């Protein structure tokens, strides 16, 4: 549990759209998939925001955003791929939407980043 609820209006909106139907863990996951990604207008640039190998602190990294990850991938967390910006900038990952925050991003996309972040903190409910 967390405070992250600017008012029981996402809660709502997460309850008749994105998980309507959605309680077995395949159908949450996809649910949070489908309206994630079309809501997401990639490619996009971000922060993967990493969580440190030492402790809960965040080890940053500066990538291009390219899509969510697979439907396979996405039953199980939120994942996207990223290629390295600070000095690969030839090779692609993968990272959790979870440890992704967009950067200079149109305001639909940014939304569903923060609201996910609002999830991810208010502690999942799949
Ligand atoms: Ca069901
Ligand atoms: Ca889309």
């Amino acid at each position: 549990m967390a405070s992250v609820e600017r008012d029981e209006t996402r809660e709502h909106r997460i309850e008749t759209e994105i998980i309507v139907d959605a309680e077995d863990k395949e159908e949450r996951a996809m649910g949070w998939y489908y309206y994630l990604d079309d809501t997401l207008e990639f490619p996009f640039m971000g922060k993967w925001k990493k969580k440190s190998r030492k402790t809960s602190t965040i080890e940053e990294k500066t990538v291009e955003v390219l899509g969510m990850a697979p439907d396979d991938e996405c039953l199980k967390d939120m994942y996207v791929e990223v290629a390295d910006i600070g000095g690969k900038d030839d090779d692609v990952y993968t990272a959790k939407l979870s440890d992704i925050e967009a950067i200079d991003v149109d305001d639909d996309t940014q939304e569903a980043i923060a609201d996910w972040l609002y999830w991810l903190a208010r502690g999942y409910k799949f």
